[PDB]
């Protein structure tokens, strides 16, 4: 009986992770305090502080207040539950201890930055992929708790529309917006997950989307028009011009053709069955003089020529729009 007594049996307490040394805690049932039994004399009352993590706080023993001690750092998310159990003993000198218990709630503060691992990644996606389409999903972590974990996703950069991200479940779709390899054939997006505590942190990672190509642009003629004057003693195998073309696809299979040979006389007339009279080299686009010319029978020549991708995926993606046109006026010979 004699012993001194706590004015409760325990005390609730708590106390934010990383505080300072010094730093006392809230004691949210009144002060730590133990009075002597005797009400006659005085004796004076010293407090003491037990337990497996005690060594985490100091118990001022004359007062009997509990602040956090130097060296030690308190850390939420080493502590599962994130609550500890500790005794008081109140002395007085020739009489049994006191007793009561401070039962501590380490509170959680947002002190985890939204992490991604990996912390990058790349994807390859096919073009002409329609709005919509699922290309990549990716998630962060996060150590803290309650809406310092709870993360929302976000596309920062190298996006503009094109992709978009769910805030909730970090997936990347494509926008409403064409994928053409030939426009743009990749992309770096800058991806950042940001906490929803009130001092909110955020985290980035960086997706890297390669196009890959279907073979869907047509070839292009770079000389489209071109007019030419060959002498009329050209010799066959003589070359006079050069269409050249360009897919800006991956794997190109260029064939150049003559589509037409249109001839006409020097009085401007038709004159048929001239097709015999150029060339063009099926690789490489160089046009040759074929035939003998006579300009006494041939005065002009308009010849059209095509250009194809064999490789190319799309069938109306195929031909040259336009055609080349090569016009050869023929030079005379004489005396
Ligand atoms: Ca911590
Ligand atoms: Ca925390
Ligand atoms: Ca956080
Ligand atoms: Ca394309
Ligand atoms: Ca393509
Ligand atoms: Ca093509
Ligand atoms: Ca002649
Ligand atoms: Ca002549
Ligand atoms: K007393
Ligand atoms: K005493």
């Amino acid at each position: 009986m004699n012993h001194p007594l706590f004015t409760e049996g325990t005390y609730q307490a708590e106390v934010m992770e990383n505080s300072p040394a010094g730093t006392p805690l809230t004691v949210l049932n009144g002060p730590i305090l133990a009075l002597d039994a005797d009400e006659d004399v005085y004796a004076v009352v010293t407090y003491q502080l037990l337990g497996t993590h005690s060594d985490l706080f100091v118990i001022d023993n004359s007062t009997g207040v509990v602040t956090v001690r130097s060296g030690i750092i308190i850390d939420w998310e080493a502590f599962s539950p994130p609550f500890l159990e500790l005794l008081l003993l109140a002395e007085d000198i020739g009489q049994l201890n006191g007793t009561a218990h401070l039962f501590i709630t380490i509170l959680d503060d947002n002190d985890n930055w939204p992490t991604f691992s990996p912390p990058t990644y790349t994807v390859h996606l096919l073009e002409n992929c329609p709005p919509g389409f699922s290309v990549l999903q990716v998630t962060a972590t996060d150590e803290d708790s309650g809406l310092n974990g709870e993360l929302v996703y976000r596309i920062e950069a190298g996006a503009q529309d094109r992709f978009l991200i769910h805030p909730v479940t970090g997936v990347i779709r494509v926008g409403n917006a064409t994928i053409d390899r030939e426009e743009q054939e990749s992309y770096r997006l800058t991806v950042v997950a940001t906490d929803r505590g009130t001092v909110p942190l955020s985290g980035t990672a960086i997706v890297t989307i390669l196009i890959d190509d279907i073979n869907d642009s047509r070839p292009e003629f770079l000389n489209p028009i071109q007019t030419v004057s060959v002498l009329e003693s050209a010799e066959p195998g003589t070359i006079i011009a050069n269409v050249t073309a360009i897919d800006l696809d991956l794997n190109p299979k260029l064939e150049y053709h003559i589509i037409s040979i249109v001839a006409k006389d020097d009085t401007d007339r038709l004159v048929p069955d001239q097709e015999d009279a150029f060339a063009v080299n099926i690789n490489t686009g160089s046009v040759m003089v074929k035939s003998p010319l006579n300009r006494e029978l041939v005065a002009t020549y308009e010849v059209t020529l095509s250009v194809i991708d064999n490789a190319s995926d799309l069938p109306e993606h195929s031909v040259s729009v336009p055609n080349a046109k090569l016009t050869v006026n023929i030079l005379d010979v004489n005396d």
